[PDB]
């Protein structure tokens, strides 16, 4: 019932001091790193980007991990899909300080993000921070604070020009936060992150979704007084804890692995569209709005069908990404919790 969930709400408050803490630390090699950036040719036009669930005000464990993005102005850029991807690009342009990563035509991910580790290792060494190293080409690098804390950073280039075709039916927001709001959202610039899906970009709209954490109403005065304070924000930190919980119970073998926090989120978006009224989400109505969230998850999983939100026809379930069967085992997971009141949030 909603006491047993408002109790797990509680819990993970007891975490707040030290995840703030480690956010401080973060910031403090962060600007370190950012200032002797700036010294170097390539990546002086180098800037903080504040995404990811911190500043989202959603990040409710790990305080060990931070993700941060970094973002790089690219004037003149003319995009290039990628087979019929959707969401990977091959980056042209229309002097140019990327102009030794080009490679003819296509500017070469691989060779920028070599600069950029080998640059940010240089800056690194010149107080008690280095570089590990994991799998995946973003996050590009990753620093090492205190020998603790993990920050995972991403490049991303910085686009001011209109969101590629793909994104024209995305970010179906009109009937939620209005059709005033969807037009100026898109008058944002979008980035660009190095990733496989060849030297290949991936759209990405980090800073939008923070933006529609922080202002995520109908009202433009929701949750900024007790009269309207709903329950969007504790269903998105509900939803994450969860699928953290039951991937503990598989620490071991990882058959969860695959799922992420940024599958909870883009559920929980497409959640919100199909739930525009903040008399949806009312905060007494904590346990059906929950039941909401974790039904249209199932669908989802069950459907093998989550849309990216910005790209409706980038499906992050396809079985292309992630097989059936670790769908189907997380469905088995997810019904039988959600059929017996979230046993896994018994304490
Ligand atoms: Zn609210």
């Amino acid at each position: 019932g909603a006491s047993k969930l408002r109790a797990v709400l509680e819990k993970l408050k007891l975490s707040r001091d030290d995840i703030s803490t480690a956010a401080g630390m973060v910031k403090g090699v962060v600007d370190h790193l950012l200032l002797r950036l700036k010294c170097d040719s390539a990546f002086r036009g180098v800037g903080l980007l504040n995404t990811g669930s911190y500043y989202e005000h959603v990040k409710i464990s790990a305080p060990n991990e931070f993700d941060v993005m970094f973002k790089l102005e690219v004037p003149r850029i003319q995009l290039e899909e990628y087979s019929n991807t959707r969401a990977y690009y091959f980056v042209k342009f229309k002097e140019n300080p990327l102009s030794q990563f080009l490679e003819g035509e296509i500017l070469s991910a691989s060779k920028m993000l070599s600069k950029f580790r080998k640059i940010i290792k240089e800056e690194i060494n010149d107080t008690d921070v280095i570089m590990k190293r994991k799998r995946g080409g973003s996050p590009a690098v990753t620093l090492l604070i205190s020998e603790k804390i993990s920050v995972d950073i991403t490049l991303a280039l910085e686009s001011k020009s209109s969101w590629p075709a793909s994104t024209q039916e995305g970010l179906r927001i009109q009937n939620w936060l209005s059709a005033k709001v969807r037009k100026q959202l898109r008058l944002k610039p979008f980035y660009l992150v190095p990733k496989h899906a060849e030297e290949t970009w991936r759209l990405s709209f980090s800073h939008i979704e923070k933006e529609i954490l922080n202002n995520h109403g109908k009202s433009k005065t929701c949750c900024e007084n007790k009269e309207e304070k709903c329950c969007r924000k504790d269903c998105l930190k509900l939803m994450k804890y969860l699928l953290e919980q039951l991937k503990e119970r598989f620490k071991d073998k990882k058959h969860l692995d695959k799922f992420s926090s940024y599958h909870v989120k883009t559920a929980f978006f497409h959640v919100c569209t199909q739930n525009p009224q903040d008399s949806q989400w009312d905060r007494k109505d904590l346990g059906l709005c929950f039941d909401n969230c974790v039904t249209y998850f199932l669908q989802c999983l069950r459907t093998e069908k989550l849309e990216n939100y910005f790209i409706p026809e980038f499906n992050l379930f396809s079985s292309n990404l992630i097989d059936k069967r670790s769908k189907e085992f997380l469905t088995k997971q997810i019904e039988y919790e959600r059929n017996n009141e979230f046993p896994v949030f018994d304490e």
